[PDB]
C-alpha cells in the first residue's frame, strides 16, 4: 500500500544495512569496554558514557525495527517473520525493552543483563557469505540427531554405572579416632591432607570395599609421626577439586563422564576411583575411552563431513650496453640459482646457530658472516637491476620482497647506535622465505591452500565471532568471581581470571584448545552454581564438534635351489613369533643377576635366534641372497628379516663377548633397543597387517610436501622464538619468590636458579618446545613463561610483556592449519584411490542388487501363518498386538525405566528405594506382559529369527532374576554377597537396549560402522603392535628412572612409571592420548643427584626423538582410522 511504500526506500537502501553493522560494531565495543573488576554500581564516568551510548544504539534497534514491520509486515512468510534472524533480532528488541523497564523499576536482576551479549549475534543475517554458510550449518544440524541419541547413550550407561557404583564414595578421607587423645594445641585436622587447602586429596577405601589405599600407606612425616594417628576412615567431607568432580548424583556423574571424553584430567579420576572403590575400574575409564571419546568425536566428523557434502550437492541441485644480452645468460644458467641457493641455505644456518651464552668471537663471526651474505645479496640485486630493466625487474614482485629485505638488512647495519638491533634483526628471518620463489611443487603447495583459504576467511571470521559471544557471557557470569584466596597476604588473581578481555579472549580460546580446561571449569562450579558447567560444556560443542568439523567439511568439499615346502610355515613361524613377544614382554630392569627367569630369558633367546636364523637360511637357500631378479632382498620385509637377524646374531657376540665389557656399554644399550625393535616381521607374517602398512606408507607422500611446510614453519617460528626468549627463562623458585628481582637478589635468598626444561637457550630445545606447544598441551604454561619473560637473567614478573601471546596464538592457528590440511589431504587422496574401486567393480553389485529385488518378487506371499492365529482365542494378538500403537507404549515404559534410574543418588530417602523398587517391580511386569503377547502372538520359529526377541528374553530374564534376589534379603533367607546384588543393579541398565529397535538412525550408523570393521581392525592390531614395540622401548630406555620423594614427578604418578611393562603400556597409552605425556617429558630428561647413570647419559637426545615418534605415528594412525570410516560412510551413503 502507499504508507508501506513510505519507508520501503531506505529499507531497501543497502545504506541502511551498512549503518546497521556499524551499530553493531559499536555494539561490540560498548560490550568490549567492561569492567567487572572495576564497575561496582557504575559511578565512574566511562560506565555513564557507556549507557548513554547503548541508550541510543538501543533506539536506533528500536527505531529500525518498528520500521523494518512497518513496511515489510508481520506473521508471514514474506513479513518480518520470515527469516529465523528477523525473529532473533526481534526478540534482542524485546529483551531490550524488557531489561529497561526493570531498570526504571530499579531492580538490577543482572541476569537479564546476560542478553547484553546475544547481540552481536545480529551480525550473521546482513553479512552474506556469513549468511550462506550458517544457513548451510543449520540446515545440516537437524541430521545431527542421530549422533546426539547416541550420544545420549553414552553418557547414560556410564553414568547409571557411575552413580550406582561410587555413590557418594569419593568423599571419604582419613579421619582421625572417633575417641582422640590430645593435650592441647590442637594444629591436626580431623583427617589427612597432603597438601595445603586439600590440593591433593588422599581418598581412602572403606572397609569391607577393597580399593588400594587403605590408610596404612600414608607418608611418614618427616621426632614423633602425627600422621600415623589418621587411623579409620568414613565418607564425610567435601568431595575432591572443591566439590566438582564426584559421582554422588547424576549431573555430576555426567559432568566427569564429559571430562574424560574431552581428555584432560583423565588420570586424576581415573586413580582417585582406583583409590577409593577397586583397583578393576580401568576397565571401566577404558572402554569409556574408546567408545566415546575416539569412536564418537570422530563419528561427529564423519558425520559433519558427509551430511555438509550432501546439503551442498542439494542446494547445487536447486541452482542445476651489448652486455645487457650477455649477462642474462649468467642470470638464467640454473647453476649461479644453485650457488645462491647454497648461500641462502648456510645464511639460514648460521643465522640459526645463534644460541645462549654465545662465545664472544662466535657473535662476531655471526655478524662478520650476515655483513658478508648481505652485500652479496646487494650485489646480485644491483646486477638485476640493470641487466633486466627496472620494468622487467619489478615483472616479478619477488624482486620487490628481495629489494625491501635488503633495505631492511642495510638500514640495520647503519643502525649501530640502537634501535636497530632490536627489531630490524627480527625480521631478518624472512630470508628463508626466498625458498619458495626456487623450490617449484610448494608454488603448487601455497596455490592450493590459498584456494582453500578463499573459503576459511569467512569461518575465521566467525570464530572470531563466536569466541567473543562467549568471552563476553563468562566475563558477565565469573568476572571479579575467580578471586583465588590469598597465599602471602593478598587476594591473587588468577592468571586464568575474566576480569578483563584480553584474558576473557585468551582464556576462551584456552577453553577450546581442551588444555587445562578443568581447572577453570573447577574454579568456576565452585563460585556461583554446580550449573556453571553447562557453560564449558555448551562452548566445547559449539566450538570443537560442530563448528571445526564444518571447517574439515569446507576444506573437503573445497578440494572437491632344495626342495621347499610352504604350506603353514607362515603360521608356525607366527606363532613363534608371538612366543617372542611374550619373552620382550618380561625385560623390567629389578631382575637380579642370575635369577631362574634371567636364565630362561637367555635360553628363550637363544633359542629363538636359532630358529630365525634357520628359517632365514632356509628361505634364502630358497632364493639366493642377490643372484638374480625376483632374490631374497627385493622386498623390503626380507630385508628387514635379514637386518633383524643379523643384528639379533651380532647381540648374540657381544652379549658372549662379556669379558673386557668396558667402552662396549653403548654398543650394549643400541642392541638392547634393536632387539626390542625385533618383534615387527608380524607384518612380513601377515597378509592383512602388510596390506594396512602398504596403505600407510603409499599414503603418506601425498602429503610429503605439506610435512615439509610443516617443517619450515616450526624451523622459522624456532629461530623467531630464539630471536625473542634467550635466556629469559629463568625464575627464582623459593618459599618467598618475592621482592627480589636478579639472580644474585635470588642467591641472597639462596633459594635456587631453577632453569625451565621447556626453554629457548639454543634452537634444538626451542624446537622441542615448539612442538610442545603445537601439541596443544602444556602449552599454557611455555605461553606463561613466555609472557612473564623479561631479560636475560632476573625474574619474570606478572604479564610483563602481554604481545608474545600474540606469537603464542599464532603458532597455535598456523600449525592447526597445517595438520587440518594434513586430514583433508589424506582425505581426499583416499577418496580418489577408492573412487576407482566403486568405479570399477561396485559396476558388478549394480548388476545384483536389481537381482535382490528379483529375489524380493519371490517373497510376495507364501501364506504367512496369520490364519492359524485368529479365531484361536488369539485373534487380535496377531495384528492388534503387532501395531505400532503399542510399541510406543512400551518405548514410553522404558523412558520411564531411564528417568527412574536417573534418580540414585547418595543419602537417598527411604521413600525413594520403596518408590524406586515399586516402579522396577511394575516394570518388569510390564516386560513379562509383553514378552507373553509376543510369545502367544508367534510361535517358536519368530522367538529365535527375529534376533531382537532373544534379547527382549535376555532382558526379562534378568530382571526377573534380579527381583527374586531382594526378596531373599527382605525374609534374611540366604546371605548373598553384596556384590552380586551392585552387578546385578548395575546390568539392570542393559533394557535400555530396545530403543534400537525403534531408533533406525541408530541401526544405520552402527552399521556404518560395522562394514568398516575389517581395515578398523587390521589398523587396531597395528596399533597394539606400536604400544608394543614402543613399550619394550621405554622399558629398556627408561626402566632406571626411579619415582620417590628425593625425584618429583610430574608425569608419572604411581602406575605410570616405566619400571615393569604394564605400566609402560599404560603410561604409552596416557601419551597416546595427549594427557599430561609433555609432564612425562619432563620428568625423564632429568639430570638427577648422579645415583645413576641414565641421567647423566645422552637421554636429552633420545627421550624427545621418543615421544614425538610416538605421538605422530599414533596421530597418523588414528586418523587412517578415522578416513577409513569416514569413507566406508561415504559408500554406503551412495548406496
Ligand atoms: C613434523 C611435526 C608436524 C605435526 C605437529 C605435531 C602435532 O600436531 O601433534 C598434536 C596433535 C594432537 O591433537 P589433540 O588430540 O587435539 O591434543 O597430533 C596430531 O594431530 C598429528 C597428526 C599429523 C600426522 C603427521 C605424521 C607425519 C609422519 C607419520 C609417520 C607414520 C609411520 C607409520
Ligand atoms: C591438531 O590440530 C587439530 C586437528 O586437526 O584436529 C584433530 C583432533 C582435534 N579435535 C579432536 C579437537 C580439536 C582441538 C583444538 N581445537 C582448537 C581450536 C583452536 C586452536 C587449536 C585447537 N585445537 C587432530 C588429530 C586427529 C586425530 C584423530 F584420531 C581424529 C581426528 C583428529 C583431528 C580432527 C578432529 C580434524
Ligand atoms: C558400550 C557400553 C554401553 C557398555 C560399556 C560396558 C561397561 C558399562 C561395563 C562392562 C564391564 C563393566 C566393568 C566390569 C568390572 C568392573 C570391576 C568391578 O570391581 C569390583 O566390583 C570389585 C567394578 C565395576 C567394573 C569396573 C565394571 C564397570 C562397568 C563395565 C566397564
Ligand atoms: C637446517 C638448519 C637451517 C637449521 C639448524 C640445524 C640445527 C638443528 C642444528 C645445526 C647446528 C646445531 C647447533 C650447533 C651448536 C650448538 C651449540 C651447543 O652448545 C654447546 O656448547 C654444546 C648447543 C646446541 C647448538 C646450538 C646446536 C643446536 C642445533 C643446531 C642449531
Ligand atoms: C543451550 C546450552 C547448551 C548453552 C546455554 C548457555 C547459557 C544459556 C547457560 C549455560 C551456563 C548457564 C549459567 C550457569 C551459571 C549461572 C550462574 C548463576 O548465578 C548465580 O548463581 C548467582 C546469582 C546472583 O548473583 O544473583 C545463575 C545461573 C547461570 C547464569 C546459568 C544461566 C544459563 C547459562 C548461562
Ligand atoms: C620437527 C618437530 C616436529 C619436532 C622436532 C623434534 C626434534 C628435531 C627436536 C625436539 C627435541 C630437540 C632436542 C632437545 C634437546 C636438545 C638440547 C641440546 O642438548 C643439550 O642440552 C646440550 C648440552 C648437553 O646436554 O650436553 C641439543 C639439542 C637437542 C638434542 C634437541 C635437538 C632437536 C630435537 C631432537
Ligand atoms: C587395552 C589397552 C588399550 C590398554 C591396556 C590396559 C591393560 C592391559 C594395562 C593398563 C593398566 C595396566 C596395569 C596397571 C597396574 C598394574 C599393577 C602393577 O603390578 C602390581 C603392574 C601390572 C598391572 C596389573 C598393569 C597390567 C597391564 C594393565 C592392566
Ligand atoms: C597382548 C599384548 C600385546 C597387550 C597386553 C599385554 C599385557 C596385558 C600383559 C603382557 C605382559 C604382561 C606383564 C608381564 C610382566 C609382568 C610380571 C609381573 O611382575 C613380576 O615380574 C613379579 C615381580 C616379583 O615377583 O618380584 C607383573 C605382571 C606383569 C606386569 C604382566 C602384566 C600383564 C602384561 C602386561
Ligand atoms: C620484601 O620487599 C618488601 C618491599 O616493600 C618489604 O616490605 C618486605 O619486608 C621484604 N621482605 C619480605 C619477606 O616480604
Ligand atoms: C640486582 O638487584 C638489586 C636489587 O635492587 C640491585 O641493587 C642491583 O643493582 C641489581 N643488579 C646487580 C646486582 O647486578
Ligand atoms: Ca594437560
Amino acid at each position: 500500500t502507499s504508507p508501506r511504500n513510505w519507508c520501503i526506500k531506505m529499507v531497501c537502501n543497502p545504506w541502511f544495512e551498512c549503518v546497521s553493522m556499524l551499530v553493531i560494531l559499536l555494539n561490540c565495543v560498548t560490550l568490549g569496554m567492561y569492567q567487572p573488576c572495576d564497575d561496582m554500581d557504575c559511578l565512574s564516568d566511562r560506565c555513564k558514557i557507556l549507557q548513554v551510548f547503548d541508550d541510543f544504539i538501543f533506539i536506533f534497534f528500536a527505531m529500525e525495527m518498528v520500521l523494518k514491520m512497518v513496511a515489510l509486515g508481520i506473521f508471514g512468510k514474506k513479513c518480518y517473520l520470515g527469516d529465523t534472524w528477523n525473529r532473533l533480532d526481534f526478540f534482542i528488541v524485546m529483551a531490550g525493552m524488557v531489561e529497561y523497564s526493570l531498570d526504571l523499576q530499579n531492580i538490577n536482576l543482572s541476569a537479564i543483563r546476560t542478553v547484553r551479549v546475544l547481540r552481536p549475534l545480529k551480525a550473521i543475517n546482513r553479512v552474506p557469505s556469513m549468511r550462506i554458510l550458517v544457513n548451510l550449518l543449520l540446515d545440516t544440524l537437524p541430521m545431527l540427531g542421530n549422533v546426539l541419541l547416541l550420544c545420549f547413550f553414552v553418557f547414560f550407561i556410564f553414568g547409571i554405572i557411575g552413580v550406582q557404583l561410587w555413590a557418594g564414595l569419593l568423599r571419604n578421607r582419613c579421619f582421625l579416632e572417633e575417641n582422640f587423645t590430645i593435650q592441647g594445641d590442637v594444629a591436626l585436622p580431623p583427617y589427612y591432607q597432603p597438601e595445603e587447602d586439600d590440593e591433593m586429596p588422599f581418598i581412602c577405601s572403606l572397609s569391607g570395599d577393597n580399593g588400594i589405599m587403605g590408610c596404612h600407606e600414608i607418608p611418614p612425616l618427616k621426632c614423633v609421626n602425627w600422621n600415623r594417628y589418621y587411623n579409620v576412615c568414613r565418607t564425610g567431607s567435601a568431595n575432591p577439586h572443591k566439590g566438582a568432580i564426584n559421582f554422588d548424583n547424576i549431573g555430576y556423574a555426567w559432568i566427569v563422564i564429559f571430562q574424560v571424553i574431552t581428555l584432560e584430567g583423565w588420570v586424576e579420576i581415573m586413580y582417585y576411583v582406583m583409590d577409593a572403590h577397586s583397583f578393576y575400574n580401568f576397565i571401566y575409564f577404558i572402554l569409556l575411552i574408546i567408545v566415546g571419546s575416539f569412536f564418537m568425536i570422530n563419528l561427529c566428523l564423519v558425520v559433519i563431513a558427509t551430511q555438509f557434502s550432501e546439503t551442498k550437492q542439494r542446494e547445487h541441485r536447486l541452482m542445476l650496453r651489448e652486455t645487457r644480452a650477455k649477462l642474462r645468460g649468467i642470470v638464467d644458467s640454473k647453476y649461479f640459482n644453485r650457488g645462491i641457493m647454497m648461500a641462502i641455505l648456510v645464511n639460514t644456518v648460521s643465522m640459526g646457530i645463534e644460541h645462549h651464552e654465545q662465545p664472544e668471537e662466535l657473535t662476531n663471526i655471526l655478524e662478520i658472516c650476515n655483513v658478508v651474505f648481505t652485500s652479496m645479496f646487494a650485489l646480485e640485486m644491483i646486477l638485476k637491476l640493470a641487466a633486466f630493466g627496472l620494468f622487467d625487474y619489478l615483472r616479478n614482485p619477488y624482486n620487490i620482497f628481495d629489494s625491501i629485505i635488503v633495505i631492511i638488512s642495510i638500514w640495520e647495519i647503519v643502525g649501530q647506535a640502537d634501535g636497530g638491533l632490536s627489531v630490524l634483526r627480527t625480521f631478518r628471518l624472512l630470508r628463508v622465505l626466498k625458498l619458495v620463489r626456487f623450490m617449484p611443487a610448494l608454488r603448487r603447495q601455497l596455490v592450493v591452500l590459498m584456494k582453500t583459504m578463499d573459503n576459511v576467511a569467512t569461518f575465521c571470521m566467525l570464530l572470531m565471532l563466536f569466541i567473543f559471544i562467549f568471552s563476553i557471557l563468562g566475563m558477565h557470569i565469573f568476572g571479579c568471581k575467580f578471586s583465588l584466596r590469598t597465599d602471602t597476604g593478598d587476594t591473587v588473581p588468577d592468571r586464568k581470571n575474566f576480569d578483563s578481555l584480553l584474558w576473557a579472549i585468551v582464556t576462551v580460546f584456552q577453553i577450546l584448545t581442551q588444555e587445562d580446561w578443568n581447572v577453570v571449569l573447577y574454579n568456576g562450579m565452585a563460585s556461583t552454581s554446580p550449573w556453571a558447567s553447562l557453560y564449558f560444556v555448551a562452548l566445547m560443542t559449539f566450538g570443537n564438534y560442530v563448528l571445526f568439523n564444518l571447517l574439515v567439511a569446507i576444506l573437503v568439499e573445497g578440494f572437491q635351489q632344495t626342495i621347499i615346502a610352504h604350506k603353514l610355515f607362515d603360521y608356525v613361524v607366527l606363532a613363534f613369533i608371538f612366543l617372542n613377544c611374550i619373552t620382550i614382554a618380561l625385560e623390567r630392569p629389578q631382575i637380579e643377576a642370575g635369577s631362574t627367569e634371567r636364565i630362561f630369558l637367555t635360553v628363550s633367546n637363544y633359542i629363538f635366534t636359532a630358529i630365525f636364523v634357520g628359517e632365514m637360511t632356509l628361505k634364502v637357500v630358497s632364493l639366493g641372497l642377490y643372484f638374480g631378479e625376483q632374490a631374497y632382498l627385493r622386498s623390503s620385509w626380507n630385508v628387514l628379516d635379514g637386518f633383524l637377524v643379523f643384528v639379533s646374531i651380532i647381540d648374540i657376540v657381544v652379549s658372549l663377548a662379556s669379558a673386557g665389557g668396558a667402552k662396549i656399554l653403548g654398543v650394549l644399550r643400541v642392541l638392547r633397543l634393536l632387539r626390542t625393535l625385533r618383534p615387527l616381521r608380524v607384518i612380513s607374517r601377515a597378509p592383512g597387517l602388510k596390506l594396512v602398512v602398504e596403505t600407510l606408507i603409499s599414503s603418506l607422500k601425498p602429503i610429503g610436501n605439506i610435512v615439509l611446510i610443516c617443517c619450515a614453519f616450526f624451523i622459522i617460528f624456532g629461530i623467531l622464538g630464539v630471536q625473542l626468549f634467550k635466556g629469559k627463562f629463568y625464575h627464582c623458585l623459593g618459599v618467598d619468590t618475592r621482592n627480589i628481582t636478579n639472580r644474585s637478589d635470588c642467591m641472597a635468598a639462596n633459594y635456587r636458579w631453577v632453569h625451565h626444561k621447556y626453554n629457548f637457550d639454543n634452537l634444538g630445545q626451542a624446537l622441542m618446545s615448539l612442538f610442545v606447544l603445537a601439541s596443544k598441551d602444556g602449552w599454557v604454561n611455555i605461553m606463561y613463561n613466555g609472557l612473564d619473560a623479561v631479560a636475560v637473567d632476573q625474574q619474570p614478573v606478572t604479564n610483563h610483556n602481554p604481545w608474545m601471546l600474540l606469537y603464542f596464538i599464532s603458532f597455535l592457528l598456523i600449525v592447526s592449519f597445517f595438520v587440518l590440511n594434513m586430514f583433508v589431504g589424506v582425505v581426499v587422496e583416499n577418496f580418489h584411490k577408492c573412487r576407482q574401486h566403486q568405479e570399477a567393480e561396485e559396476a558388478r553389485r549394480r548388476e545384483e542388487k536389481r537381482l535382490r529385488r528379483l529375489e524380493k518378487k519371490r517373497r510376495k506371499a507364501q501364506r504367512l501363518p496369520y490364519y492359524a492365529t485368529y479365531c484361536h482365542t488369539r485373534l487380535l494378538i496377531h495384528s492388534m498386538c503387532t501395531s505400532h500403537y503399542l510399541d510406543i507404549f512400551i518405548t514410553f515404559i522404558i523412558c520411564l525405566n531411564v528417568v527412574t534410574m536417573s534418580l540414585e543418588h547418595y543419602n537417598q530417602p527411604t521413600s525413594l528405594e520403596t518408590a524406586l523398587k515399586y516402579c522396577n517391580y511394575m516394570f518388569t511386569t510390564v516386560f513379562v506382559l509383553e514378552a507373553v503377547l509376543k510369545l502367544v502372538a508367534f510361535g517358536l520359529r519368530r522367538f529365535f529369527k527375529d534376533r531382537w526377541n532373544q534379547l527382549d528374553l535376555a532382558i526379562v530374564l534378568l530382571s526377573v532374576m534380579g527381583i527374586t534376589l531382594e526378596e531373599i534379603e527382605i525374609n534374611a533367607a540366604l546371605p548373598i554377597n553384596p556384590t552380586i546384588i551392585r552387578i546385578m543393579r548395575v546390568l539392570r541398565i542393559a533394557r535400555v537396549l530396545k530403543l534400537l529397535k525403534m531408533a533406525t538412525g541408530m541401526r544405520a550408523l552402527l552399521d556404518t560402522v560395522v562394514q568398516a570393521l575389517p581395515q578398523v581392525g587390521n589398523l587396531g592390531l597395528l596399533f597394539m603392535l606400536l604400544f608394543f614395540i614402543y613399550a619394550a622401548l621405554g622399558v629398556e630406555l627408561f626402566g632406571k628412572l626411579v619415582c620417590n620423594d628425593e625425584n618429583p614427578c610430574e608425569g608419572m604418578s604411581r602406575h605410570a612409571t616405566f619400571e615393569n611393562f604394564g605400566m609402560a603400556f599404560l603410561t604409552l597409552f596416557q601419551v597416546s592420548t595427549g594427557d599430561n605425556w609433555n609432564g612425562i617429558m619432563k620428568d625423564t630428561l632429568r639430570d638427577c643427584t648422579h645415583d645413576e647413570r641414565s641421567c647423566l647419559s645422552s637421554l636429552q637426545f633420545v627421550s624427545p626423538l621418543y615421544f614425538v615418534s610416538f605421538v605422530l605415528t599414533a596421530q597418523f594412525v588414528l586418523i587412517n582410522v578415522v578416513v577409513a570410516v569416514l569413507m566406508k560412510h561415504l559408500d554406503d551413503s551412495n548406496k
